[PDB]
């Protein structure tokens, strides 16, 4: 405990000597008070103009408007503890197969952080921070810690600290441990346009209903144990990689120091062994590990492969390990799994009231009772994933588009939203021109986003880069990205015609986007849609004499 989180906690007590107060009326139960000290969502106007309609909706007006964590998680019982470490065993080997773990580097680092000390990049540049990070690293070698401190105000730790987690564990991400390819139920750097064709194709497979429960406070349910069978990463590592990723596993996961900002105004250090704690790049890399593992135990427990998680007999032991051996790559191919986020098509819905491992973990579901059994999808068209479902459509050439969709009012009001402020007019309208290609690339198929999204295109700058997968982010003409992402690289397409106009690109039925969220029928939408050239001009007078290019006559409607 304080072995290791000591020399961080004496160093910032030393730094505040002159405000170290340790308050009796702190507000901890589950978290570690060691002590206190003394401290102290914006509208995109171009979006908002050319979406005049969605100004008298409130669903789209509130999104701009503005102790889960402090819980125990009980310790799992020994045979949830041994299917957890014999399953994390199996699932390291197999995601090591084909892939080599490796230390990244100040170079892949610096390059990262200079395309997104006053900025990171000017710390970047300079020396004594390097200097810094080298003094750490060799505390680390010792099995010691100094400056790795998770700063609440999503905990931000230091630039440095980011450095080592990068150095020691960024390989997961980068090389695409969590890929489709690599994991069989990951979906890492696939893309929207690729997620509902995955769901499609776990369809494909001869099983029961298709199951998407979601976890309450997934890392606030991240235990102990759950922690040590993630570090089991190390034992496929060699030399100081190895040493430098188990001090990361020890150091700053499994023992934690934070800061957090409590107005009564004073900074609290607490610290706690329990929940995920990380870059949310490593978070989402370890969480859907620990999601496939969770998700194949409890396949497990569906199936009849161990009776109960009391405790394990060894034939029970071998019949898991033979499971694995087995079938364990067909059953991870009926997962889809985005982090927190998960889809599983089980051999039959037995998995529906196959609850005891999952709720033993600590993965509770989320409005639903604790022993209430799932409720599953019939229909891959109607499943929830990463926030999206996905809909069947097909080109008047009777090719095959899987197209990605949500609640077009979701859509409306975060493009509605710019996050921080000092944004000049250029750059509040290439943020919009952003996502205007990504409504063009992803959500073609709904009437309003078409419209608006060549409206916006016109609005703006033809050559103004649109800022901050992300095909979308580019200035070339989005009819050849169209081509190149749903005829050229989408493996599901067999014929390879590219599309000549917008026009022969489809949309979803008119009352499934009413169904959507469309505003089609509305006298408000009918009027924005008639007299769009207005609104245009509206803004392109507002931004000046600049180049623009009239993209409304690539519909029909406005073809004349
Ligand atoms: O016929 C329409 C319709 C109206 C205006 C449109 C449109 C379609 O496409 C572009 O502008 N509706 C609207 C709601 C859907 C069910 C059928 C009725
Ligand atoms: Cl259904
Ligand atoms: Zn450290
Ligand atoms: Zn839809």
């Amino acid at each position: 405990n304080l072995d290791i989180i000591g020399k961080r906690i004496e160093k910032i007590k030393q730094e505040h000597e002159t405000s170290w107060h340790y308050d009796q009326d702190h507000p901890y139960k589950t978290w570690a008070y060691h002590g206190s000290y003394e401290t102290k969502s914006m509208v995109n106007g171009v979006v908002r103009l050319l979406t005049k309609p969605w100004d008298i909706i409130p669903m789209v007006t509130q999104m701009a408007m503005t102790e889960k964590v402090d819980t125990r998680t009980q310790e799992p019982k020994e045979g949830t503890k041994k299917l957890m470490k014999i399953t994390a065993e199996w699932l390291w080997k197999e995601l090591g197969k084909k892939k080599t773990p490796r230390m990244c580097t100040r170079e892949e680092f610096t390059r990262k952080v200079r395309s997104n000390w006053k900025s990171a990049r000017e710390a970047v540049e300079d020396s004594g921070f390097w200097e810094l990070v080298d003094k750490e690293r060799n505390l680390h070698l010792e099995g010691k810690c100094e400056t790795c401190v998770y700063n609440m105000m999503i905990w931000y730790m230091w630039l440095g600290a980011r450095f080592l987690e990068f150095e020691a564990l960024g390989f997961l991400n980068e090389d695409h441990w969590f890929s489709r390819e690599n994991s069989l139920s990951g979906v890492e750097g696939e893309g929207l346009h690729k997620l509902g064709y995955i769901l499609r194709d776990v369809s494909k497979k001869e099983g029961g209903a298709m199951y998407a429960d979601d976890t309450a406070g997934w890392d606030t349910r991240i235990t102990l144990e759950d922690l040590k069978n993630e570090e089991m990463v190390t034992n496929h590592m060699e030399g100081e990689h190895k040493k430098l990723a188990e001090a990361i596993f020890k150091l700053t996961y499994q023992n934690k120091v934070v800061r957090v900002q409590r107005p009564t105004t004073v900074m609290d250090i607490i610290s706690r062994r329990d929940q995920r704690g990380s870059g949310q790049v490593v978070t989402y890399g370890l969480n859907t590990f620990t999601n496939m593992e969770a998700q194949l135990i409890r396949q497990m427990e569906g199936e009849g492969v161990f009776k109960s998680i009391q405790h394990l007999t060894v034939t029970e032991e071998i019949a898991v390990k033979n499971w694995l051996v087995r079938v364990g790559r067909e059953r991870l191919s009926r997962m889809a799994i985005s982090g927190d986020d998960c889809v599983v098509k089980p051999l039959d819905d037995r998995f529906a009231s196959a609850l005891t491992a999952l709720n033993d973990m600590g993965k509770v579901r989320k409005d639903i009772q604790q022993w209430e059994p799932s409720r599953g999808w019939n229909d891959w068209t109607q499943v929830p994933f990463c926030s999206h479902h996905f809909h069947e459509l097909i080109m008047k050439d009777g090719r095959v588009l899987v197209v990605p969709c949500r609640n077009q009012d979701e859509l409306i009001g975060r493009a509605r939203i710019s996050q921080g402020a000092g944004w000049s007019l250029r750059e509040t309208a290439c943020l919009g021109k952003s996502y205007a290609q990504m409504w063009s690339l992803m959500y073609f198929h709904r009437r309003d986003l078409r419209l608006a999204a060549n409206a916006i295109c016109s609005a703006v700058p033809s050559h103004w880069v649109p800022t901050s997968t992300h095909e979308w982010m580019t200035t070339e003409d989005m009819l050849t990205v169209w081509n190149r992402v749903w005829i050229q690289e989408n493996p599901w397409m067999e014929d390879k015609t590219p599309v000549e106009s917008w026009e022969e690109i489809p949309y979803l039925g008119k009352r499934e986007d009413q169904w959507c969220g469309s505003l089609i029928g509305l006298t408000s939408r009918a009027t924005w849609a008639k007299n769009i050239q207005t609104a245009i001009n509206q803004v392109r007078s507002l931004i000046g004499n600049e180049e623009y290019t009239d993209y409304m006559p690539s519909m029909k409607r406005f073809r004349r």
